């Protein structure tokens, strides 16, 4: 692996990379795994660069969707919305390396963080992708785990249980319910991020102190056309999650950590001008009737992110090695959706 | 033909998102691996926005992350049609009124000076690819392995491949490997099939003296001696490729560029390429042509010898009416004449 990465490094890199020796190598894991491994890729500190080729690199290990996730890749790092490309290949890619550490949940509720999110969030809605601009992503995401979780047959008298559990919602049943609610909710059609959580927002080292420009958004893998309503609605979702929680089940959910209308009001009055650059000269109760509408709007859709990620834990339970409580994830979620409901009085 | 209107009516904004299908035009361009279309909006209809009222269909048919990435690398940055859609079938791309170049169009002194511009800008781009210039020896290879194996059913075929077989195409790759690992030559990012059929003449551009074309189709690009992309240029002066009859080609070795038509492309070519270079005295810019010269005159050698190759599989497996064995053979003869000419 170390022979494998320094040979995409010395070939698809320019200046100083072209004629390093084996030995000169420096390589680091940034993350482990059995899929989407990380490195650090450097010269030697004493190496002088030739020009403008970077010092350090990221290499990610994979370990259609291989060519839009490509070409998605290139298109958002020639936009300076991602991080550059440098090489592609059959088994991975090199980027650039962005020094920076994940925002923590508890982050994502500070004003200038949310007031940030939203900004950037508009501004990845308002781009023009090459992809299929019809919004059948969603229902058709939820109908694929649907069939999966079906057909699912656990061994081990937990996971039995746990499933029983699920499938006497009737998931099929609820799935046309949610369609129906959404069916009638008005939302535009933009390229979405679609898993716009803590731990896909970089804080940008060097400008913790900078007011509105401190962040990137990365790992658009998910990615498609879909309801502006997901993305945003999925995003208060996540302030409700936290992944890092270090015994079994490895998350925690708070319901309570859902923001308040006045949050909620806060992060739309930042990406309402981002993405609408007029917004702000229209009529006080305009904008107060598109406000509301939207709060209405994004709180609906909320209910697809709690039932996609439901539905897509359970299968995750079936085929998952990860070390994470999939099951007791999937009825955290369905748990949100059912209080979610009844606080919209639907 | 319901699958054209249906990506265009999915992946197309604005006016072209409310299209019904009795609306819907679509015209061909190329039949056959790679077929060409175009589609377009009613006249009556107006557009909502930005959308083009008229695109081009692309079929990627009998055979793709590489070709795909380069593409929409190169829209972006506005040295090619732009990208509208892509899908496993093939691309939505920008349709670009226009018309290819003649061979003759090669040789006229604007048209060249401004080919050698775009293809210095060409090689000086960054692209996310391999950067060891192993594509040019690596083709000849695999087409040299691919031609000791091949069988033809057809007699006369038989007879034209026996005659090239006899050449002794392994030693003469070495031959060729030997003359050009003595050739410096900078690598970069080149084209690779810079004839004058992937050179687009823009409409109502005609009387701009060097803003009036555009490179195309870059499915051969790759990190690659500068001198192969040079040469290989020289060498399609050679060959008119629209001739209405059998074998569908013309050669016409008097037509490669003579000294005075090759120093006039890369005093354009140099300064377009390095930036130092219209700053250098007349003694030291002298001494650089003449030997950019040699460089290309020689991988113009490389030029015969792989397209030679080329052509021989393509006669095995390819539909297109074109003479092949013919144009292989001409390929060989013009190869052999630059040698004695060169005196290598």
């Amino acid at each position: 692996t170390r022979r494998r990465a320094y040979l995409w490094c010395k070939e698809f890199l320019p200046g100083a990379w072209r004629g390093l020796r084996e030995d000169e190598f420096h390589i680091s894991v940034i993350r482990g795994g059995l899929s989407n491994m990380l490195f650090q890729c450097s010269l030697p500190d004493t190496t002088a660069t030739l020009g403008d080729e970077p010092r350090k690199v990221l290499l990610r290990l994979y370990g259609e969707a291989m060519v839009l996730e490509s070409v998605m890749f290139a298109i958002l790092a020639e936009r300076s919305l991602g991080p550059k490309l440098y090489g592609i290949f059959p088994q991975g890619r090199l980027e650039q390396f962005i020094p920076s550490r994940r925002l923590d949940t508890e982050e994502l509720s500070l004003p200038d963080i949310s007031a940030e999110i939203a900004e950037k969030m508009a501004t990845f809605h308002g781009m023009k992708m090459p992809f299929n601009k019809e919004p059948k992503w969603l229902f058709g995401t939820m109908e694929k785990y649907l069939k999966e979780v079906l057909r699912i047959k656990f061994t081990e008298e937990s996971r039995i249980k746990k499933l029983h559990k699920l499938l006497s919602y009737n998931l099929p049943l609820e799935l046309e319910n949610l369609r129906s609610l959404l069916e009638s909710t008005p939302s535009p059609v933009v390229f979405c991020h679609n898993d716009c959580q803590e731990g896909n927002i970089l804080l940008l080292e060097g400008r913790e102190n900078s007011e509105k420009q401190k962040l990137m958004l990365i790992d658009f893998e998910y990615s498609s056309y879909n309801y502006r309503g997901f993305d945003i609605g999925n995003h208060f979702c996540e302030w409700m999650y936290d992944y890092s929680y270090e015994k079994y089940p490895f998350f925690r959910a708070n319901i309570r950590k859902y923001p308040t209308k006045k949050q909620q009001l806060h992060f739309i009055s930042s990406y309402l001008p981002a993405f609408q650059n007029d917004f702000e000269n229209l009529s006080t109760e305009e904008k107060s009737i598109i406000k509301e509408e939207m709060l209405l709007e994004v709180n609906r859709f909320a209910l697809a992110s709690h039932f996609l990620w439901g539905l897509w834990s359970i299968v995750q339970a079936k085929i998952s090695s990860i070390e994470f409580g999939y099951m007791d994830y999937a009825q955290a979620r369905f748990d949100a959706y059912f209080h979610q409901k009844r606080k919209l009085g639907v």
